[PDB]
């Protein structure tokens, strides 16, 4: 299974399912490293972020766990078809890359927070994230290439 991969027991249903605990992923199918990734992602900050603010809010106020909670619901969005990730992106990511879909532009080794840059690298192309937890916020981060 490829880096980050483990295969793991249902509590709901008892069927295997796979999770990746570098990018806190995880899906029934069995799954399934680049110099350079571009990638895309949403950003819910909390009141324990390194600066609790944004272009959405000037002062945030929810706590992590309310944050989280925001996070798992974009995630069922996205993964229902609900909503697509370039959209939740644009209305709901506290980071100023909202106004670009979430797009991040590409990026190597050595340059975003460590949490960040682990889940992206574990990624492959199309490949979405779980929360992923930084000083910024909670991530979810989308593979683009
Ligand atoms: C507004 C913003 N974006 C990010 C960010 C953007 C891309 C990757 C990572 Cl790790 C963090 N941090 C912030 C912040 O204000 O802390």
């Amino acid at each position: 299974l490829p880096p980050g991969w483990e295969k793991a027991m249902s509590r709901s249903s008892g069927r295997v399912y796979y999770f990746n605990h570098i990018t806190n992923a995880s899906q029934w199918e069995r799954p399934s490293e680049p110099a350079r990734v571009r990638c895309s992602h949403l950003l819910v900050k909390h009141s324990q972020s390194r600066r609790p603010s944004s272009w959405r809010q000037e002062k945030i106020t929810r706590t992590k766990e309310e944050a989280l909670e925001l996070i798992n619901g974009y995630i069922q969005k996205i993964k229902s078809g609900e909503e697509d990730f370039e959209s939740l992106a644009s209305q709901f990511s506290d980071c100023s890359s909202a106004k670009a879909r979430g797009d991040l532009g590409a990026f190597s080794r050595g340059q975003m927070a460590k949490p960040f840059e682990d889940a992206s690298f574990a990624l492959r192309t199309g490949e979405m994230s779980g929360p992923v937890f930084t000083d910024s916020g909670i991530h979810i981060i989308l593979r683009t290439e």
